[PDB]
């Protein structure tokens, strides 16, 4: 059964989603409207933590919370489902929904990089569509594997002279401070998918190892595919999907670029947010 | 002043040390017996927490703890001081001195690794000594910034296909799993310092940066003060300060090297340990 804190406050319904993992259709007992509930097998509670202090259009939000039993998030409907729904079996977008949903991520990873955290887990099945519609606002999910960037121990040895720091401490300096990257290359993956409707790294038809394809960066290009998409967004994929994390694009510098100067779309997203708030009188 | 509940069971005395932290002389009142008692200005309870765990007799023992005001540390007295004192103004032990402590060293991070701890902070101030006789006992102190391995977040990024993972990750495998490797570089540079009275990476009358030093692995060979040394304790000293984490020797290789097959110095820790432990009636 559900447990009695949660029976107190809403009905249970429909599933909507089936993961690894279960979304079930609620009903707010105070107010008659729809939630869904993420109901996960027993960090949640600092998943929790993490998803209470954000606040983003761009990312879920969490409107209540149980432990039993099992944990139960409840958070806002998103009718549309998962992005990875409109991409699978060579599905593809339209290049202009592409860069609408991914303005959209670029925001919110934006935003997650700015307040000091990574997401780490960014794929179509954690991108979640409000409505039913092509146009419309999405929300990034699941930061169940997020990391929270603070204080380094690398840092506080850094502060005493080495005479016993070992040589691999030290060669680490190099390159520390840019895990937020795996970040930039998720979405660099996500946006070729959306724009070509096939993952750039694959074992299907090929001799060369999974491994062995990311680790050289050589995606899979299939000319005739790629026809019909413009060059700006092929661009912005490479610059994205690059193998040292110190020169791939970051956020900012992919919000920069010529693919998303697009004013159509940017008035299309601020609109996209009027439509969603409902709220108070405003002086004056 | 002190908090109540310390001077309820101790009585404070004179002053023994002077950190950055301070460590001072007590008496515990139910026995009429000297400890030490180490002050930390306010994961000290996670400090705490491991070193209640621990049970190695080359490993401090924690015997009470309070968290005022500041944190409070009650452990056994080490009558013998730091075995920096025993090292500083090129002050030098005899080599069967250094081969005894060095053991002892060996044993406890032997007994941290297989316990999933590593210390990282391994330097002379951090080793104790029994009494002030040569021939003692020492013990392994202060884990302000140990570490406990564990199941790591790069593990369970391996479980799932890695069509979103960045490269960075997948190289980042090849090397993972040698974090313990510092506390042996560490020790390497401890037994230079103890059989040469000098430190190998130093500023003292070079130009080579003392990151340059460390991380081409070029310590200050200076050969008139190693003469006196054995081989057998430099050929030790050079397979831990080698600079490759995977190529350096692990505790266990270090306690089957010849310079440690010495079964004077056995004896002499075995018979050491028998004087320390006075306790109960066996069977037979
Ligand atoms: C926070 C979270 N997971 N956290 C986690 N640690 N997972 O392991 C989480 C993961 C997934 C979702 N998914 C949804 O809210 C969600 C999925 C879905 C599918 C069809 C339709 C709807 N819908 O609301 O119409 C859906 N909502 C919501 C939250
Ligand atoms: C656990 C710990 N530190 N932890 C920490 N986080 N420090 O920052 C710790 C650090 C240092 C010591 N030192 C001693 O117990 C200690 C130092 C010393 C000097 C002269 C003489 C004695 N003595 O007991 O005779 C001494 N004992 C004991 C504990």
């Amino acid at each position: 059964v559900y447990p009695k804190a949660l029976r107190d406050e809403y009905i249970m319904s429909k599933t909507l989603g089936s993961g690894a993992g279960e979304v079930k259709l609620a009903f707010e007992r105070k107010t008659c409207k729809k939630v869904a509930i993420k109901i996960i097998s027993k960090n949640v509670e600092t998943e929790i933590e993490i998803l209470k202090k954000l606040n983003h259009p761009c990312i879920i939000k969490i409107k209540n919370f149980f432990d039993a039993e099992d944990y139960y998030i409840v958070l806002e409907l998103m009718e549309g489902g998962e992005l990875f729904d409109k991409v699978v079996g060579n599905k593809r977008l339209k290049e202009a929904t592409c860069k609408l949903y991914f303005y959209q991520m670029l925001l919110a990873v934006q935003y997650l990089h700015e307040n000091g955290i990574i997401h780490r887990d960014l794929k179509p099945e954690n991108v979640l569509l409000s409505s039913q519609e092509e146009d419309c606002l999405i929300k990034i999910t699941d930061f169940g594997h997020s990391k929270i960037l603070g204080e380094t121990s690398l840092m506080r040895t850094l502060c005493g002279t080495p005479t016993y720091l070992a040589p691999e401490v030290l060669v680490s300096v190099g390159t520390a401070g840019y895990n937020r990257a795996v970040d930039c290359w998720s979405l660099g993956v996500i946006l070729f998918i959306c724009l070509s409707g096939y993952p750039p790294f694959s074992e299907h038809r090929t001799q060369v190892s999974l491994k062995d394809q990311i680790t050289s960066g050589k995606y899979n290009f299939i000319p005739e595919v790629w026809a019909e998409v413009s060059e700006k967004a092929l661009d912005l994929v490479k610059k994205l999907l690059v193998v040292d994390p110190k020169a791939r694009f970051t956020t900012e510098e992919a919000l920069r670029h010529p693919w998303l100067q697009d004013e159509d779309m940017k008035r299309k997203f601020q609109d996209l947010l009027s439509e969603e708030n409902e709220s108070t009188a405003l002086p004056q």
